[PDB]
C-alpha cells in the first residue's frame, strides 16, 4: 500500500523528509525507537510542554518492518489530533526542538531533507 512513503512533508512545513535508502536497525535503536513484535520500528517526543505530561504537541515516527518506507507526523498532546506547528510560524519553540530531533536523524543516516 501507500501509507507507508518513502518522503513526509509535516503539516504546514516547507521541507520535506526522506528516508535513507541506507537506513539501519541498530541506528534507529541507538537513536531510540523501539522495535515492536511486528518488526516496524517507532518513535516518539513530546514538544514544548507546560508540566510534566502536558506537551504542546508530540512528534511520531514509525518505520516499517522491511526498512524501506516510514510515516511522520505531528499530533497535539493528545498524541492523537492532527497538528500543523509551521503555520505563521504561530509555534517556534516547538519548531525549533523538533529541528533539533530530526537534526539527529540526519547526522546518523535516518533522514534527509532537500
Ligand atoms: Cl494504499
Amino acid at each position: 500500500g501507500m501509507a507507508y512513503t518513502t518522503t513526509v512533508k509535516l503539516d504546514g512545513d516547507t521541507k520535506t523528509y526522506t528516508l535513507s535508502p541506507t537506513v539501519k536497525k541498530y541506528t534507529l535503536m541507538d537513536l531510540g525507537f523501539v522495535k515492536g513484535r511486528s518488526g516496524a520500528f517507532s518513535f516518539e517526543r513530546s514538544l514544548d510542554p507546560t508540566s510534566p505530561y502536558q506537551a504542546a504537541f508530540k512528534l511520531k515516527m514509525t518505520v516499517n518492518a522491511d526498512l524501506t518506507g516510514f510515516k511522520m507526523t505531528t499530533v497535539t498532546g493528545n498524541g492523537v489530533q492532527r497538528a500543523n506547528i509551521f503555520k505563521n510560524d504561530a509555534h517556534p519553540e516547538a519548531v525549533e526542538q523538533l529541528r533539533y530531533i530530526l537534526a539527529n536523524f540526519i547526522e546518523r543516516d535516518i533522514l534527509t531533507t532537500d
